[PDB]
């Protein structure tokens, strides 16, 4: 029942791309990416550190939004939101609507956004230039629910989309990755790409 916002990827005239920390598959790891399934597993409301890449630098009143859709084309126009348990269990910040999916954590210049005619959550970041010691930004999301949450994702598979905008909101760059939230991303990330060896 809503329209379907593009995952195709951009660079975009800024050269915008992501990257991930390597974090290995250790049972105790929190959040860890797989480059060969293009995929991040992490554990539920924990950090996932970002990172912002670009060949030159965008310019100010630059900002970053991330947005979460199904995967499977049966899926896509469904409004990717919170479970019905999560949704009603009062951990919201203050600043995340209880509905949403991905937060970002540690700034409090997130805003988020119901899309009036879409219905779609999203959440957005200014930009900021690379803190003193560092050749990238890093944004810190935080994914809500569970991949397996009944009456919310349901097992299904999800993409998050983070797109680089302009102050007014048009499109510099766009990137995305699949995610799997669970509990343990370090086993599940090794039986993935084990599965995909076979
Ligand atoms: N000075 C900068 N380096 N990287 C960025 C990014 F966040 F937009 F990617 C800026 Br703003
Ligand atoms: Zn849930």
């Amino acid at each position: 029942s809503s329209s379907v916002p593009s995952q195709k990827t951009y660079q975009g005239s800024y050269g915008f791309r992501l990257g991930f920390l390597h974090s290995g598959t250790a049972k105790s790891v929190t959040c860890t990416y797989s480059p060969a399934l293009n995929k991040l597993f992490c554990q539920l409301a924990k950090t996932c550190p970002v990172q912002l890449w670009v060949d030159s630098t965008p310019p100010p009143g630059t900002r970053v939004r991330a947005m979460a859709i199904y995967k499977q084309s049966q899926h896509m126009t469904e409004v990717v939101r919170r479970c019905p348990h999560h949704e009603r269990c009062s951990d919201s910040d203050g600043l995340a609507p209880p509905q949403h999916l991905i937060r970002v954590e540690g700034n409090l210049r997130a805003e988020y956004l119901d899309d009036r005619n879409t219905f779609r959550h999203s959440v957005v970041v200014p930009c900021e230039p690379p803190e003193v010691g560092s050749d990238c930004t890093t944004i810190h999301y935080n994914y809500m629910c569970y991949s397996s949450c009944m009456g919310g994702m349901n097992r299904r598979p999800i993409l998050t989309i983070i797109t680089l905008e302009d102050s007014s909101g048009n499109l510099l760059g766009r990137d995305s990755f699949e995610v799997r939230v669970c509990a343990c991303p370090g086993r599940d990330r090794r039986t993935e790409e084990e599965n995909l060896r076979k």
